[PDB]
């Protein structure tokens, strides 16, 4: 499960569908820690972004951002004439007002995502597409 920074306007299609449907599983995760009593304080919270080893525990404060992050995916979603059903954002009042943090990507931060993605592509550029175009070579 990969959370990205990158503008929800300039993913591929491939990794827009992935996102959106991959993030909310995040929502899930502290939803069972949290009934299993765990806190924020027992999760090793990295203080800069990540890609592998603790990269999905690092937004386990930023469920705020996720939320407002699944609103874009699910537009954005709509806006390319995708076949999605779940239209409405996740309500997570249920949840601890401690795990449900914002966030502000540094620039820098961005590019580390934008890479992660960028290297996928060119992995196997014909995969991929955008608004179902092959841009990508």
């Amino acid at each position: 499960t990969r959370i990205n920074l990158t503008l929800v306007s300039e993913l591929a299609d491939q990794h827009l569908m992935a996102e959106y449907r991959q993030l909310p599983r995040v929502f899930g995760a502290v939803r069972k820690h949290v009934a299993n009593g765990k806190r924020v304080r027992d999760f090793k919270i990295s203080p800069t972004f990540i890609l592998g080893a603790g990269h999905v525990t690092f937004f386990y404060d930023k469920l705020e951002f996720l939320r407002k992050r699944q609103i874009e995916l699910i537009a954005e979603c709509l806006k390319r004439g995708f076949n999605i059903k779940d239209t409405t954002v996740q309500d997570i009042s249920d949840i601890p007002q401690e795990f449900r943090g914002d966030y502000i990507p540094h620039e820098a931060s961005i590019a580390i995502s934008q890479a992660r993605l960028d290297e996928k592509i060119a992995q196997r550029p014909t995969w991929y597409k955008y608004y179902g175009k092959a841009i990508y070579a």
